[PDB]
């Protein structure tokens, strides 16, 4: 129903406390049925789905939702790459209105090892990345980019600019288009401090393709570069790559952490 997914529906009253999980850069909540599958039996969980705009202005649409879904608390949320970063920012917004958040989840939400600078130099490197790639991918020489109209456009503007030379299947263009704009979504995040506790369950490195694509997330820092944002922060090594972190075998361990967690939480409401 709209931009929640029920993946498993809370009973009609009572019942355990419920996961709320956020989707990953460019695909759904499905995504989570692997990790639901390693948690308590009857433990609910609903996803939310893609809506538009930056971190903090998508965090006001989903924070209405959460409360109307789960009041004062207890609030559980969980996500993979961009989704952890869409609940951290939740929990903020739920936490500033008085709500009780016991457990934000981060799964591999790794910042790049250096910031990633918002400037017309960055700008223009970036694109030149880009279309090195293209010509050596589509077999075509490119003209010089047109810096000056591109640094002066929004991230969602910028593809427009792309798909009309482009002029591709619509279902490839929606994938593409999101994919990317989820991407710079957890590029240009500005993370705010956060004073409860925070779970980062951090695999060894980012995949390869995701490195070439920007080389800073080559490196990783050993709080993943939450540390000076979140003062309570546990980190939970699970070793592999990122794209594999979501999914069996290395999704029973953080699971297997995840459960006893929840498992007091139940404790402390009873
Ligand atoms: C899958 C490779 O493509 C990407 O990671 C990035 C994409 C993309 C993915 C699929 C289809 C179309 C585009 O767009 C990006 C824009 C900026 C950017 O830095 C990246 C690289 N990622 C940023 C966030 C990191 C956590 C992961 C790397 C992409």
């Amino acid at each position: 129903d709209g931009f929640v997914r029920t993946l498993r529906a809370r009973p009609e009253a009572g019942g355990k406390v419920p996961v709320f999980v956020f989707h990953p850069a460019g695909g759904s909540t499905v995504v989570y049925e692997p990790l639901l599958g390693r948690l308590p039996a009857d433990t609910p969980m609903y996803g939310f789905e893609r809506v538009e705009g930056s971190i903090e202005e998508r965090a006001q649409q989903y924070v209405p939702k959460l409360i109307e879904m789960q009041g004062d608390g207890p609030y559980v949320l969980v996500g993979w790459s961009l989704g952890g970063v869409l609940a951290y920012a939740c929990a903020i917004g739920l936490r500033r209105l008085g709500k009780d958040v016991r457990f934000v989840g981060l799964i591999d939400a790794v910042r790049a090892g250096e910031e990633i600078p918002q400037t017309k130099e960055e700008i223009r490197k970036r694109w030149d990345r880009y279309a090195a790639f293209a010509e050596k991918t589509f077999n075509v020489t490119i003209p010089a980019i047109p810096y000056e109209q591109l640094e002066e456009l929004d991230d969602e503007g910028q593809v427009r600019f792309v798909l009309d030379a482009v002029s591709i299947p619509a279902g490839i263009i929606e994938h593409q288009r999101t994919s990317y704009l989820d991407n710079r979504a957890i590029d240009t995040a500005q993370i705010q401090p956060y004073d409860g506790h925070v779970t980062l369950y951090m695999a060894d490195r980012y995949h390869d393709d995701a490195i070439m694509f920007e080389p800073r997330y080559a490196v990783r820092q050993p709080d993943g570069g939450w540390g000076e944002y979140v003062s309570d922060l546990e980190v939970v090594p699970i070793g592999g790559e990122h794209i594999q972190a979501i999914d069996e075998p290395i999704i029973a361990k953080v699971g297997e952490h995840m459960s006893r967690a929840l498992g007091q939480i139940e404790a402390d409401r009873t």
